[PDB]
């Protein structure tokens, strides 16, 4: 028996838009209602690949557009095992950033070619739902530690914001106004996650 | 002015089939007839990525099929700059292994999905010609240091040999019997490379 028992939820969004904050809250909420959950995020900067992705973002190095893109996708693929497993077991996975981030950022910030960009992530496990913490490009420039990494320039974030729309109208995509109080965002999130039916199912894969 | 002045030639083939030997010879031959040439090979195991690709082959680590595949492609992309440059300048590039190796090996040894496999290498510079040093899967098991790396098992090489055929009938593909004396292989190679017209041209990209 291999059906998919856990639930896989992804947060997406501009930089400094509260992805962590909201993923932590969703996690603790679920912990509270007795649902085993594992928090992951992407990129995972601890693996070999991650380490390279990391220097790239911190501008400790440079690499061509297509290399870093590929590196990002690879990084997700090295977690498909863990994820299938948790999900097989009934552990929900709350993830922050996934392939959506890949296409969005590469195609927006590095003028890559949307189909080209999706291609390598194609076949990755599809999540049950994506929460897009929607915020205006200039909004987050105020937050905590903005500007400390390669893509954290208003002009660039404006470019990215437009590419996120490439999923904006997709059934699993759930826009969320993220310019509000933390607990307002949190509650919308919960209301939507309760709508969910649990029930073992079959896995689905990007980009269906 | 950006037209492509050098010539780009790729050697392909099973393991221990004399790719190096023949690339060295072609290089020295060209050096002899006053043609600037830069020898490269793939994977390049010196870069960040390379280092990971390396442990993989030496079985010092493991990674999922799709990760290593992606890592291989990425590795080629980090050389598109160097290569375009040499070629722009009129430096010929003799390369040993390219995308053909990628599709061939991943799809054969790791049952990946041919289109999936080609997708990430799509857009890489197309070479002028591929010399496929054709040898039977059991032939090379005798050579120098066979078996010291992950794919060097007759049963696996048999699997790969069949996937190389995925280009076998392509105009740029040039089969070469490689079960012969070194200098016979060398001469066929030269005869074919002389056929070439030099003449600045436009670049072409896989997978056209
Ligand atoms: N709704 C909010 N209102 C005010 N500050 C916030 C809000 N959400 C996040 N922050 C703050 O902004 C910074 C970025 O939040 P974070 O969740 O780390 O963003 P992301 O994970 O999307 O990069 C943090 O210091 C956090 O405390
Ligand atoms: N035509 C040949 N006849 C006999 N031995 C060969 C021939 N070609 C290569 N070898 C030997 O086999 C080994 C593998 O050759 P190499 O060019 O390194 O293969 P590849 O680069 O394709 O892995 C080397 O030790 C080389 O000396
Ligand atoms: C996961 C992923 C992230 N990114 C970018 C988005 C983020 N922008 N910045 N800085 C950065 C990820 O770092 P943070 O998720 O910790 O904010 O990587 C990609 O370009 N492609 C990807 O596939
Ligand atoms: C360039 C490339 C090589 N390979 C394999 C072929 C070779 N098989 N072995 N062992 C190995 C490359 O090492 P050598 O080219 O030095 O023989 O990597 C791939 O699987 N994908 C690739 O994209």
């Amino acid at each position: 028996d291999d059906k998919k028992k856990g639930k896989f939820i992804v947060f997406e969004g501009l930089d400094r838009s509260g992805k962590s904050t909201q993923s932590k809250l969703l996690v603790e909420y679920l912990k509270n209602n007795n649902v085993e959950v594992k928090h992951l995020y992407f990129p995972n900067r601890e693996t070999g690949i991650g380490q390279i992705i990391s220097k790239y973002l911190k501008m400790e190095n440079s690499m061509s557009n297509e290399t870093i893109h590929l590196l990002f996708s690879a990084n997700r693929w090295e977690h498909m095992n863990e994820i299938k497993s948790l999900l097989l077991k009934g552990i929900w996975v709350v993830c922050d950033r996934y392939a959506y981030s890949g296409v969005a950022y590469s195609s927006g910030a590095l003028n890559l070619n949307k189909t080209w960009c999706m291609n390598p992530d194609q076949g990755l496990i599809k999540p049950d739902v994506v929460f897009y913490l929607n915020v205006p490009p200039n909004y987050a420039q105020n937050r905590s530690d903005y500007g400390e990494e390669i893509y954290e320039k208003v002009e660039t974030q404006k470019k990215i914001y437009e590419t996120y729309k490439h999923f904006a109208h997709e059934d699993y995509w759930i826009n969320i106004d993220a310019t509000r109080k933390i607990e307002d965002i949190h509650n919308d999130i919960v209301k939507e996650v309760t709508k969910i039916k649990v029930e073992p199912e079959e896995f689905n894969f990007l980009w269906s």
